[PDB]
């Protein structure tokens, strides 16, 4: 009934990949793979998805949940298997990736030499990088929720920031990033550079003719 | 307010009655569902039927948005507690939501890996990698339980994952491919006698 | 954006601090201190709310929240740094208290004498003190959940009954109080009044 | 082998019974070791039936059957597990009281503290509390139950399962006293 | 200081595999990969057996627990990777791949026919396959716990049962098998058989 | 039966301090906060040990637990303060600081280029930051548990170390920690030095 979303990402980031590794209940990726993430719904609708994306390819899977509304799907391996699992499942959903849904920002800020008591508080809320009072904190709320894992990977690739946390599973997706306020504000910028390139798909035609 | 289910079962199956908390003794159980909005409104829901008639509650929850009871014991007694509960909810059944097959798929023959993820989300038995899979997504999501019990009457299938509390419902029964088939019909005619 | 509540506790009470306590992840309040309660869509607007209010004054927070929706903001130390930082907290969402989104309540209804298999179900799933058979049960739904806090705090007040389950984070609010008929009617009138006096904010204008 | 506990509660009270809902009838409750020898316990107890089991458990060490129902289906089920077991009631282990103390006036911190450690009812700051630890664990039913039975107390933390065994109650000094004698006298044993 | 357990499992049984998949936190192993458990006392040694076996060679690691007192160690692959990296961890352990203690035997039991509630009971708390009313069920627990394992996937091997639930992990393992009378008699004699050449010793 | 530790920290370290419930207030030595750890057997003891404590002076409490066998206090606050509670709480047992049973360490190790499947199970154990691959690391256990407090305190404030993992409860502690090979070492030694002091 709805392809919330078709992901690619190219290749994982170091601590977007601990991250992941921290709680995915799948196949843990290794180092530098490629990956590819698809949310639909209804939930359920994941199940053959799955099925037909790992009897395509060698993929290894690293998310398979359906949660209160929406099914997500994960898989990793070499860049040519994940590419063809990919298309099979998209074959699958319709053909089409432009009809995802399109990401939205629902919220984005950068908080400027985070207090002792907040950075306290987001630490014991988090499971991935210590934030540490006086850093700069971006917080990035999305949805769908599974673009989360695009702008954290593509934050990454930006600036060196410490990934304190996001959740790509649920109604919206959140990012949590820390680091000096100079590589926090680069990495915000990626991270909605990311989402603009999906939200300006369609421009791809207008520059083709 | 609204009525998300009113559902009766004759004959509680092993399976489906051990998410209940009950099992099938020696020697016909009967079971009541009722899902309702608001959430907390099931408490008097409750209040009335367990009041009405001595009966055994396998379930009394208020989750995000919904409530849910199920009760069960000897026909009499269920459906004595559940008129009351009727009555309690404006006396009428058909003001119930139809039930609405989201998705449903059977899968043949699934991937190890794909065993593997299922038997990490899953409550209930153990799926093995090359057994054939009928999934199931219903809303409201207290009808998988009608759902189940009828795929269980019909065919020897396992009961790998069961959800009947949330936005949605969930069934994933593995077995052979002929019994799966037969579970995934019977299934799905039960979600549409409560349609006609 | 949307300021789903803005909710002041004059004066936290003991069970209602005690529920609070068995699950919050923040500072934990002391006898009788005040708090602020904000909750908020989207749920991620929250974290800079807490920066500004945690910057302006001496407060404790006890929690800090993004659930599936909505954000959340708890807070609690002497009255005048709460208020400071609740003020500074709401320039920075906007100056007006009035904007919050208005209490509803969804449910409520009082169980005159609990059915003794109904109170063993409901001490299942609750936290707080367990209902026992026999007693009244009043129970209350409302959205904004966080609502829930003032409700509870408010019959606690009033009566002496106990905080059987208290839930003020999600899509709906739910209190279930439990005691004597008469003990437990008084918590009910009260908890209502105090979402009353919310929802008739407006009125203050045409009195004065 | 070992026969750690064959306990037999002649009434549940409420708030013992409602305790073991997260999992006024007779019940028989049988610790063993080694923990699997439990399975082969309950196969016999249970093949007669008409009782029901809220907890069959095997821990780190130790086993655990827990039936209830009506009285005179317990102990049939009990005598038959009995049986099974060395056949005789009084090679079970007698509890050994490790600590039990009263506390008068619980501080504000600690009752916050042992809300949240707690499933069970709450505890005010004010209120006094009886704590009881006993070794085997499941002694901690015995005297849970007969503290209820015999005081106006809330049933704060109750465990059963484990090398050892814990109580808390709080209420009124003068409530929580009578409970721990009460709690206490339950397991007393005679001996000689 | 001491070495509990350090077993050579040449192929994983596909029921045994699908439990262990049911909670380990690491890789899951594909069917017939060789696998190799080391059990350690302080737990807290288990890191290191862990980073020299990960590093001697390409096996890839389904279990790394440190529970209240006992280290646990999993890793699968080709036979020969594991292997190389079993015998890294050895030598890292001094050596003597017999010096592992011995596995007992604290309980053993056939029960020939299960009741009606005892299935519903064991069957809320196993995670594994079902166990039916009228079904044979084999429990055996030992110590060191972790010896289950090759006592579950032993049976495993030797007859059709179903794997109800084992665990590997604690103080004590423990193993649920059932089926048919026949089956779980070979089944459990083959478990103790797979636990008595290692408890003997010349 | 047993005093299993008696334990006084003279100066808290921000992620030592943040598994007690607390944090540094503000940017100021000036609120710097002591803190007491007991441990006992038999562990229900410790509720008497509390109530003595928490109402002999001015402190917070934070944590109380009873597990398998043991049971815990922690408390912190003003250095007076929480000598005063540590004291009374002290006499309640029988006033011997030194009967405390010492702390033995049964394992510690330095490993210094964490493999990086080895990363993901111990993440996927933790409680603490995010260990990355190729980090350093350092592994410590101790019993009592409640020893395990002191070596991460010491360890934080001796190198600029992550605490990647942290048990003080249980039949044996656990302290993991992360960084640099410089680092990681460091720590380690006054981790180590912190328990051979006693
Ligand atoms: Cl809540
Ligand atoms: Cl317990």
């Amino acid at each position: 009934a709805e392809l919330r979303s078709f992901i690619f990402i190219d290749r994982l980031q170091p601590q977007t990949m601990s991250y992941l590794g921290t709680w995915i209940k799948g196949a843990l990726p290794r180092a530098n793979m490629a990956a590819q993430i698809i949310e639909v719904a209804p939930g359920l609708d994941i199940e053959g998805v799955t099925d037909v994306a790992l009897k395509h390819a060698e993929v290894k899977a690293g998310i398979l949940v359906v949660e209160r509304q929406f099914g997500y799907l994960e898989f990793h391996g070499e860049t040519g298997a994940v590419k063809a699992a990919a298309d099979a499942a998209l074959d699958y959903l319709g053909g089409d990736p432009d009809a995802a849904v399109r990401p939205e920002i629902l919220a984005s800020r950068i908080i400027s030499s985070i207090d002792h008591q907040h950075a306290f508080l987001i630490n014991r809320n988090k499971i991935g990088s210590m934030v540490l009072p006086g850093e700069s904190l971006f917080v990035l709320e999305v949805a769908p929720a599974s673009y989360a894992i695009l702008a954290t990977n593509e934050a990454e690739k930006a600036a060196d920031v410490k990934v304190v946390d996001f959740r790509m599973i649920g109604a919206t997706g959140r990012v949590y990033l820390s680091g000096t306020e100079a590589d926090v504000r680069q990495a915000a910028d990626a991270a909605r550079d990311a989402l603009a390139v999906l939200q300006g798909a369609k421009l791809a035609a207008a520059l083709e003719h």
